[PDB]
């Protein structure tokens, strides 16, 4: 189940990139 | 984009909720 | 020792569910 | 409405210095 | 590399902190 | 300063990427 918490990080890494690309498509503005 | 944010956000907040449950299970035996 | 981690990652859910919930009454315009 | 936003970015950071602060007592063996 | 988990947690943090400054100033005019 | 919040965010995603990684390698014991 470490290697469960690890696909669980991955998984939140994944969502924060995305928050990233979406403030800054924001802030082109 | 906001919307986006939003969604995202809640995505997280799921994999932190079971993360924690995880910890609680390897602190459990 | 990763009972304190397990409690500290639920509180963290409770913050990010609240952000998201934030977001989204924001991205209502 | 930001500053509930800003708040709770505010209580996440003092979540994780904890979780940090627990893994150095648990990698110091 | 509990000692690698610990240092990173840290440095996020750390990140968290700052957001929550920033976004305390959007909110402060 | 968005650009800034997307700057922090990922860094964040960075930091959680490599802890995916740590705890992994860890559960590869």
């Amino acid at each position: 189940e470490l290697k469960a918490i690890a696909q669980e990080f991955k998984a939140i890494a994944k969502e924060f990139k995305a928050i990233a690309f979406e403030f800054k498509a924001i802030a082109q503005k």
